[PDB]
């Protein structure tokens, strides 16, 4: 089940709605890269609304992921992460400070243009 | 499931999958379900990742845009391929209040401009 990528203008907007798994995660890891750059875009927002809980395994990839669009060129931002994703990010803690971070969707794309 | 974001009052789903008959009405009643709960005026549907359609979903598609025209909400279709295009004339429900456009930012734009 490949999760979506979606490009508006020179963003990519992700939203995960279903528990994350290893396997899929990875899987995402590996297309949010292709798709950046294949599109050439400036920023990715990632919304974990939807996502319940998370494993190290995730959080590890998730935080990847982030530093790995940096260098490719893209600015990212989280959007939307609860308090029980929010617990394994900082016990291993992948809480990079580094992290451009938002309370939802629209202000995370909000972020995103300002800083642009 | 079928993923649908919600953007200010507009809703974006793209479909990257291949959809089968059983998606595309869990796809209807979650798109009408979220119109409800969201309060929003618009959706854009991207169709530009489906390589071809079938009758049946066909009929679908259409009667999402015009049950959603009854609960107060827009539809924008983007992305439609060829292939996808002559199963819509086929059955008919190509009509002129399907509004369209070519990609997800166009039909979004199309969107903002007639709200």
């Amino acid at each position: 089940p490949k999760i979506p990528i979606l490009k508006l203008y020179n963003c990519l907007l992700v939203s995960i709605q279903w528990e994350l798994d290893d396997q899929t995660a990875l899987t995402f890891q590996e297309d949010l890269l292709n798709k950046i750059y294949e599109t050439g875009a400036n920023g990715v927002v990632i919304d974990l609304t939807s996502v319940d809980m998370i494993d190290s395994f995730i959080a590890k990839v998730l935080g990847d992921v982030i530093t790995m669009s940096k260098l490719m060129g893209a600015k990212v931002v989280l959007t939307g992460i609860q308090p029980a994703v929010a617990v394994t990010l900082i016990e291993l803690g992948i809480a990079l400070e580094e992290i451009e971070t938002a309370l939802d969707l629209e202000q995370g794309l909000e972020t995103l243009k300002r800083e642009l």
